């Protein structure tokens, strides 16, 4: 009855910018931090704008992702921060690249600020497999 | 140890405007999407202002809820986000009609824009019953 | 198969401003409120500005985990609502030290407004002990 929780920790995504873990998994549940467009070598965001910004995101969660030995279909619930909610076509165009189909949950909205100016922010709860699809 | 995973999904709550299913159970948690006053039939948000759009939208988290065998009383977390911190009081008094008892946990504040203009929009975490009240 | 829920109410944390609970446990998961820098006992936001306000979200927190039978080491996840993000690095430097290592996953962003004019609201999962660290 004892919970094992396991820091996730890789440097194929950026460093945290402040006093987190790119995500914690308790048992089977894994919780995401919010993933900016941050390149992870430089930690800069990356150039080109809203969709450039949305995939380096979501590349990044996916390197946390499979640190702990889970993909992309493992994520259950998401939540989308934009800086301009002119761009939520924009950022669901690139958003279903990563999630095509079974997909997660969401809430989405515009935020006033986010870290770094970045445009988008994305974080994530993701259940670790086996999982089966009813 | 495989965990079961259902979407829900059901035409008596507005079809998801983006990539989201409008919930994901996994095992006995139930993750809800962000819900919006939006008409099911229509999906335009409905007339009439702030309470009748957290009406809506809690109307639709009902019936989502209902597709996956669950009630409001099956709700552990809600996220309430405004166009309009003003509004906190008036939203409360719709919000505690579908919520009266047992509240669930909620953070609320108010967003710079959500989806299609909406007022209000209002996400949560449930988990399937029977649950038993200590 | 039936869960067990537990709604935590304690008066060293101040009570709730609208209809919802300081937390909610489900089977070992708490869901804690968004908790705001105000006084426990007045219901006011103390003075001194962000901090301060971080601060005492914080300390409320501890209350609401402590009710629970948890602490900070039991928090997973924790999102941080700024009224201004020009104040990340402080309010950084005070979580910090009340998450000092496992950090909690996290998101972070400014939001347009939270309520009574708070300058940070501070939400959190955490799971109750006892946790293995792996």
């Amino acid at each position: 009855s004892s919970i094992i929780r396991k820091i996730i920790n890789t440097s194929k995504a950026p460093a945290a910018i402040g006093p987190y873990s790119q995500a914690v998994v308790v048992d089977r549940t894994m919780y995401v931090s919010g993933q900016l467009g941050m390149d992870p070598a430089s930690g800069q965001l990356v150039e080109g704008g809203v969709q450039a910004q949305t995939k380096q995101a979501l590349v990044n969660m996916g390197e946390i992702l499979k640190e702990a030995g889970c993909g992309y279909d493992s994520v259950v619930k998401t939540t989308v921060l934009l800086a301009d909610m002119n761009d939520f076509a924009s950022v669901n165009d690139v958003y279903k690249t990563f999630f095509s189909s079974s997909f997660p949950a969401r809430a989405a909205y515009q935020v006033a600020a986010l870290p770094r100016g970045g445009l988008v922010e994305i974080e994530a709860v993701a259940v670790l497999g086996p999982l089966t699809e009813v």
